[PDB]
């Protein structure tokens, strides 16, 4: 049965204008910028952005791979699925 969010679990995230992206839910460093309440840090694998979410626009990967893990022609895309299948937990920095 399901747990909140954490750190290091692994999804698709969803925001406007972009198809459901391979990403993870990030730390937050010692001293670095904390997301508003009830957002989660999200890294996104391949274009190695942040950005903040809420539960609604992450969908575990275990679960939707199979509907959103195919290659895509946006920028970054296909790099995304190799890091999330191949090493998701990597510094990227």
């Amino acid at each position: 049965m399901p747990h909140a969010f954490k750190p290091g679990d692994l999804v698709f995230a969803k925001m406007k204008g972009y198809p459901h992206w391979p990403a993870r839910i990030d730390d937050i460093a010692d001293g670095a910028v904390k997301p508003p309440p009830n957002k989660y840090p999200i890294f996104f694998f391949g274009t190695h952005e942040t950005a903040f979410l809420g539960p609604k626009d992450l969908f575990p990967y275990d679960k939707s791979k199979d509907k959103y893990g195919k290659p895509n022609k946006r920028k970054g895309f296909n790099e995304g699925l190799w890091e999330i299948q191949n090493n998701p937990h990597a510094s990227y920095s």
